[PDB]
């Protein structure tokens, strides 16, 4: 249990639907990291409030997206809107497995048990599960864990599993074949299951 590998940067960000396109285009330009750094801090293309938060967000989309295909980023930028969102959701699940676990432990259980919606403390119930299993998961302020959950919920809202953040009505979502194939390519078919846990 490495905390950073389990959590990713969920505490800080959700799908990052906007900033991820900018960081995608920049990565395919194969820039010197002189030029790539000035684009982020000096030029400040992410619209951030500080030099370090500009880097924080850039770090996160890089760890999420760069290690996948250099061909991945091409289809990412080339995709339809919901394929773009699905592919971002796919890379979120890879980079923050907590979201995958949350979907198995909570959404699937909700759909298999015929509950039409999640409850407001679904995330915290789930997170307590995880702290019992790995005690270092609870070395955070409550607000951190809540922000982490809000980021998880927004991702599930954004990618179509939940009607909205407030009522959290479970809705069906299907994988597009193009994102299936990237899961087979990445050798992560275990997640096909996860991304259809609401059917």
């Amino acid at each position: 249990m490495n905390i950073k590998e389990y959590l990713g940067d969920l505490i800080g960000s959700s799908l990052l639907i906007t900033e991820s396109r900018i960081i995608a285009e920049s990565l395919l330009k194969k820039l010197p990291e002189d030029e790539w750094k000035s684009l982020i801090v000096e030029q400040n293309v992410l619209q951030k409030k500080s030099g370090q938060t500009a880097i924080r967000y850039a770090r996160t989309i890089r760890w999420r997206i760069e290690g996948l295909g250099d061909e991945f980023m091409t289809d990412l930028l080339a995709a339809s809107e919901r394929a773009y969102i699905q592919m971002l959701m796919m890379s979120l699940l890879i980079h923050s497995p907590v979201v995958a676990d949350f979907m198995r432990h909570t959404l699937a259980e909700a759909r298999r048990t015929y509950k039409p919606a999640l409850t407001a403390d679904a995330w915290s119930e789930f997170y307590d599960t995880r702290v019992r299993a790995y005690a270092e998961l609870g070395g955070f302020s409550d607000s951190t864990i809540k922000k982490m959950g809000n980021n998880a919920i927004k991702a599930l809202v954004d990618s179509g599993y939940l009607s909205d953040s407030r009522t959290k009505k479970i809705q069906p979502v299907y994988l597009m074949p193009e994102v299936k194939d990237w899961l087979v390519r990445l050798g992560r078919e275990d997640l096909i299951e996860v991304m259809e846990c609401t059917i």
